[PDB]
């Protein structure tokens, strides 16, 4: 099986937002709108905004899941490499095999799907705080794109789904991710190649 990556705003007008961090060679996380691609360093905070036109019901949740972008690899479960799954960098909540973690949210839940064996991490969808127009989730990616025996230089996508208390689909967005040592330089390079 293969999770859908089809963009779907749904009844609440769900969509993602990214900060504008630039491409200085020191930047740790940067988003390219032209490529729809997030570039980030290993295990660094990746701020992802959640935008809605109207408030979804209490019990609404937000799930993040990675799949391989290339169709010939799409049935492969995206997981941490044989090295990183064993480096004992557990935050006490995320299984060591999970590529994507949520940072600073004790209500985060991590799922090993009993049928697809795919990994995901889901949190309650919270309203914007006072004087804010959106909510922000902080993600960490726990492997390099280049990791041998894992992603192995294959591009991935992160799929973000808004779901109801039963886990039914309310909204979906997605973005490509590259976890690398120099996100700012790699963004400039890929944007140049695109041009
Ligand atoms: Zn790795």
């Amino acid at each position: 099986s293969v999770p859908s990556q089809k963009t779907y705003q749904g009844s609440y007008g769900f969509r993602l937002g990214f900060l504008h961090s630039g491409t200085a060679k020191s930047v740790t996380c940067t988003y390219s709108p032209a490529l729809n691609k997030l570039f980030c360093q290993l295990a660094k905070t990746c701020p992802v905004q959640l935008w809605v036109d109207s408030t979804p019901p209490p019990g609404t949740r937000v799930r993040a899941m990675a799949i391989y972008k290339q169709s010939q690899h799409m049935t492969e479960v995206v997981r941490r490499c044989p090295h990183h799954e064993r480096c004992s960098d557990s935050d006490g909540l995320a299984p060591p095999q999970h590529l994507i973690r949520v940072e600073g949210n004790l209500r985060a839940e991590y799922l090993d799907d009993r049928n697809t064996f795919r990994h995901s991490v889901v949190v309650p969808c919270e309203p914007p705080e006072v004087g804010s127009d959106c909510t922000t989730i902080h993600y960490n990616y726990m492997c390099y794109s280049s990791c041998m025996g894992g992603m192995n230089r294959r591009p991935i996508l992160t799929i973000i789904t808004l779901e109801d208390s039963s886990g039914n689909l309310l909204g979906r967005d997605s973005f490509e991710v590259r976890v690398c040592a120099c996100p700012g330089r790699d963004r400039r390079t890929e944007e140049e190649n695109l041009r």
